[PDB]
């Protein structure tokens, strides 16, 4: 019963172990390099170009560290506001966050540890108190500095909500109609959406607006999710002879859409992608579930199961793309990283163990000259070759290291970033 968007969790925290892991060894290396290269006794096996590369290095890996503990999984919402989309989310959610058809902007989801809902709109982080769903949609209807360019985000509390405590994000668009200027959607708002799911009706045809949105989308985004959810399908409850008829040809045109229009999915998971689904139906069935209140429409059952198995096969999705799609280019960083200070100590290894043969050589010499400091001159001969002997062994066991991160992030690699 747990929900696939742990993989996204289990991922995240792996990977952001993985770079403490490289920050604390980077940081060991550059302590020792740094130890070494100041070592005024010896002839130079390292270089300061060496020591700040691997501070330099230091510095990326904790920069990324800082990205990687913030990223998060963003299903992006899109559609007719009469189609909806925003009862989606809230049926997802089991409340009423979001404002639903009677907004201008984007409005992004986002858990709060906090206990109360507000509001912190983005080019000013200033919030707004929330505590109902119409003093939200007041709040924003309140600000007209506000436009559909804009984003507001929705601090949602985390208890309410397991989807938002697992580094869900949910992105409601502003309702599609004819000349809604969206070709700066995609670059200012949806460039880490993991998901889009246009939330369509299965009856009505899609207006060319929106079809012209997903195909942007999939010029623009490689690979991107789609989903498409055919929303009022409680119109099945009283006509389910012609509802099956309509799913039938809708299904067919949504596949042909995602399929052959925009190709961004295979017919073999059209029907994990193409789901039918009555998002106040199940919003208003969760919202008395929530308090323990009793319960209705002929086919509920099965269209309360379908909306399950939409956001079951949703969270799959966007939990497996988003690990893939937002941890794979810091993965291969942190390999490079990782090759780079594994040189560096192979590097180091090798001139310490060409000046310890240098030394033995020297140390040979000298016990072929004047006895006059012989004895004191070869100590002093021997306590170097040790120091060399000893910087050898620690940069080897830094540079295995290495390896063992490479190791572990090839292992990562594997297990979660696969296509
Ligand atoms: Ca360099
Ligand atoms: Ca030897």
């Amino acid at each position: 019963n747990a929900s696939p968007l742990k993989h996204f969790v289990t991922a995240k925290k792996k990977i952001n172990g993985i770079f403490e892991q490289l920050g604390a060894y980077i940081q060991e290396s550059a302590t020792f390099l740094e130890d070494t290269y100041r070592n005024a006794e010896l002839d130079p096996v390292t270089t300061e170009e060496q020591v700040l590369d691997v501070k330099g290095y230091l510095s990326k890996v904790r920069g990324i560290s800082e990205v990687l503990a913030r990223r998060h999984m963003k299903v992006a919402f899109f559609g007719r506001t009469s189609n909806g989309k925003s009862d989606v989310i809230n049926a997802m959610l089991w409340d009423k966050v979001l404002p639903s058809g009677i907004t201008n902007c984007f409005l992004r989801v986002e858990g709060t540890d906090g206990h109360e809902a507000f509001l912190l709109t983005e080019g000013s982080e200033e919030k707004r108190s929330a505590k109902t769903v119409n003093q939200l949609a007041h709040a924003l209807h309140q600000d007209k500095q506000l436009h559909a360019g804009s984003l507001v985000s929705v601090m949602w509390p985390n208890s309410k909500c397991p989807l938002l405590k697992d580094d869900l994000v949910l992105m409601d668009s502003p309702g599609i109609d004819v000349t809604t200027e969206l070709d700066s959607w995609i670059d200012k708002f949806c460039l880490d959406a993991d998901v889009f799911v246009l939330v369509a009706n299965s009856e009505s045809t899609l207006m060319q607006t929106e079809k012209h949105f997903f195909h942007k989308v999939s010029e623009r985004l490689s690979r991107p999710n789609i989903f498409i959810l055919n929303n009022r399908w409680d119109a099945s409850a009283s006509e389910p002879e012609y509802m099956e008829e309509v799913r039938r040809q809708h299904m067919e045109r949504c596949t042909s859409f995602l399929v052959d229009e925009l190709g961004v999915v295979d017919r073999s998971q059209a029907g994990d992608r193409i789901f039918f689904v009555s998002a106040k139906e199940v919003l208003n069935a969760r919202i008395q579930k929530a308090q323990g209140m009793p319960e209705l429409a002929e086919g509920f059952q099965v269209r309360m199961f379908e909306f399950q198995n939409f956001e079951r096969r949703f969270e799959e999705c966007i939990s497996q793309s988003a690990v893939k799609t937002k941890f794979e280019q810091h993965t291969v960083r942190a390999k490079q990283i990782a090759e780079a200070v594994r040189l560096i100590m192979d590097s180091l290894h090798m001139a310490a163990r060409e000046q310890q043969v240098y030394c033995e050589e020297m140390r040979e010499e000298r016990q072929d000259r004047t006895r006059e400091n012989l004895e004191q001159e070869i100590a002093a001969m021997n306590k170097k070759i040790e120091v060399l002997d000893s910087l050898q062994s620690k940069a080897k066991l830094l540079r295995n290291k290495a390896g063992w991160l490479d190791s572990e992030l090839n292992m990562f690699t594997h297990q979660y970033l696969q296509p």
